[PDB]
């Protein structure tokens, strides 16, 4: 079922490169984003999908040095060891255009775009889990934004929101608790 | 498949009350939220699920008058005609607590909570579509926030984000276009 697909998506930190069909993975990522709703069908999400040498470069040559430099003012190997990283961005040029066209809702578009980023991130994450791949969601934005845009020649309007590290599952998800239903759901007739 | 479930979720404006098993609907809504990821497992989403008399009251006694009063400074019947409305909130008391506990990430929690709201909204929406029910997502916040909190005795900390109107499908979704893949996906190796 759909609910089963949701339940099967988990944060997996222990990731490897035992990925059988990279083309199918890419196809699935694209479909998960394609079929995600966005306010006014604005489709503000943008993805940079890195594998292979690009995956190694992101972690060794961008994240590690940017983090070290930022600290002066391990886990990184576990992220590198994964098959790839999907960097999720929101296109600010579209957001701004919508704000101008519908000034009535100018304040809403940034909010809906942020919601949109969450939406496409989890849809991709869950789609990957259905292929038997694990993933985890990181936030090294805004630290790495400039270096990523330069290395892969991204438009200035792409605002980095999240990095979904993915690969073969090499150890199970940890334990997870849930709130009491009574504290978050109220049903009235 | 999961991708098929995503594709099957659409905005349906023509909604009715031909709903066979309300208990199953409520169960599915809860599960879709339960199995949605949130930053640090913070589970900030809160739902008010209205059906029957409460559904009629929301639209006739709250949304319509608040909208009319706001205008002085149709579609509403189509929303009322639906089986119910799921009001999605984010708990600001939890957000604030997280900001205090992890001041390092204080700026991130509001963002992740907004993303969280998008995540649980679409997961619920898609779960409902799998039951054969349609839905559409409205934004009469912040106009109706006070009246809703008073009528259903909600905590002040619940910040309304969206209203998912749902019911039986009485007319098909409209047409929808998609961007060129080349404009939103970049793959690098
Ligand atoms: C908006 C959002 C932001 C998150 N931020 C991070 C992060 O920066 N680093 C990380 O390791 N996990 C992050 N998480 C993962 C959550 O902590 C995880 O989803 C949650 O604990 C539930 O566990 P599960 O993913 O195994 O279901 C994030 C999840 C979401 C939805
Ligand atoms: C964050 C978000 C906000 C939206 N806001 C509204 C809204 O206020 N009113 C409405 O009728 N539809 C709204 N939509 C619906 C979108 O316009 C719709 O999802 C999009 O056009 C794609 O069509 P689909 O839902 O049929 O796939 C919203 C969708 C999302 C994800």
């Amino acid at each position: 079922s759909f609910i089963k697909s949701l339940e099967n998506r988990r944060t997996i930190y222990a990731l490897g490169r035992n990925v059988q069909d990279e083309e199918k993975v890419i196809e699935t990522i694209k479909e998960a984003v394609r079929f995600s709703p966005t306010a006014f069908n604005s489709q503000t999400g943008r993805l940079l999908i890195l594998t292979g040498d690009a995956q190694d470069k992101l972690w060794d040559e961008i994240v590690a040095p940017e983090l070290k430099a930022a600290m002066e003012a391990a886990k990184l190997d576990g992220f590198k060891a994964a098959f790839g990283t999907i960097l999720f961005f929101e296109d600010q040029a579209v957001v701004k255009n919508l704000q101008e066209q519908f000034a009535l809702y100018a304040d809403n578009f940034p909010v809906w775009s942020e919601q949109g980023s969450g939406i496409i991130s989890v849809n991709v994450w869950t789609a990957l889990a259905e292929l038997g791949l694990g993933a985890n969601l990181q936030h090294y934005n805004p630290l790495i934004d400039e270096a990523v845009a330069k290395e892969w020649n991204l438009p200035e309007s792409w605002k980095l929101r999240g990095q979904l590290v993915f690969g073969s599952i090499e150890a199970p998800a940890g334990e997870k608790t849930f709130m009491d239903d009574a504290d978050r759901f109220i049903v009235a007739k």
